[PDB]
């Protein structure tokens, strides 16, 4: 079990794609910070070990996990059926819907998702995310442009090279304040979880127990309100 491996080695290795505010990012001193980071820290404490963060590109984050580059994904990861087939998820630690971001100027042209499903519309998303999937399914006439990082996608919409970007609601809000604008999607919210390799119920139970505990004893709420005020 990875649990044994973790405790022997003395360190918890957390796979994270660390340009994803407010879940995981660098502060002004290039230090790891965010909701997922604080949670990672809490879990490490529970485990009696130190934390090490393993920066990983989002698109390959599941393969990195499956090939043992780290023990656990804590990186704003939505639980999906397709992903459940590859890894195991903890109980939900959060919920996020899909939000559309546009230039304040172009806020007039865009009531909803449907308004983006035209052939002249370019929409930016992070590669390998639920936002990519949502756009590809629900905006098939549009031009979807993908990016390794959200920051570039943000940059594409500001520069005018894209008409919009789709991202998780809490990320969209965080990018808004940086004087661009949000338009909201009523269609679907989904739970986020932490991912681990299959065949490790000791670690899964431990994580779930730990999480359960933090929701019981106030520690989680303190942390939620800290990042989502
Ligand atoms: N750190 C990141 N880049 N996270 C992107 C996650 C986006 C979306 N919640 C998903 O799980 O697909």
């Amino acid at each position: 079990s990875t649990l044994d491996e973790i405790m022997k080695r003395g360190t918890l290795r957390v796979g994270t794609d660390a340009d994803y505010k407010p879940f995981s990012f660098k502060d002004k001193n290039g230090q790891y910070t965010g909701f997922d980071i604080d949670l990672a820290k809490a879990l490490a404490k529970e485990l009696g070990v130190k934390v090490e963060f393993v920066p990983t590109t989002w698109d390959g984050i599941i393969p990195a996990l499956q090939t043992g580059k780290f023990d656990i994904v804590m990186s704003g990861m939505t639980i999906t059926p397709e992903r459940k087939k590859k890894v195991d998820f903890s109980d939900p630690y959060m919920t996020a819907g899909q939000t559309i971001l546009v230039k304040k100027d172009n806020a007039d042209k865009i009531k909803s998702f449907e308004d983006l499903n035209k052939p002249d519309v370019k929409v930016a998303v992070q590669l390998g995310t639920t936002s990519e999937q949502a756009a590809k399914e629900f905006l098939p006439k549009a031009k979807i442009r993908t990016f390794e990082n959200n920051a570039e996608a943000f940059q594409e919409v500001v520069s005018g090279r894209a008409d919009a970007m789709v991202t998780d609601s809490p990320v969209a809000a965080y990018y808004a304040k940086l004087a661009v604008v949000v338009v909201d999607e009523p269609f679907t919210h989904e739970p986020l979880g932490f991912a681990i390799r299959k065949g490790d119920p000791e670690l899964l139970n431990w994580v779930n127990n730990w999480l359960k505990q933090m929701k019981k004893d106030g520690t989680y709420d303190k942390l939620y309100e800290k990042w989502f005020k």
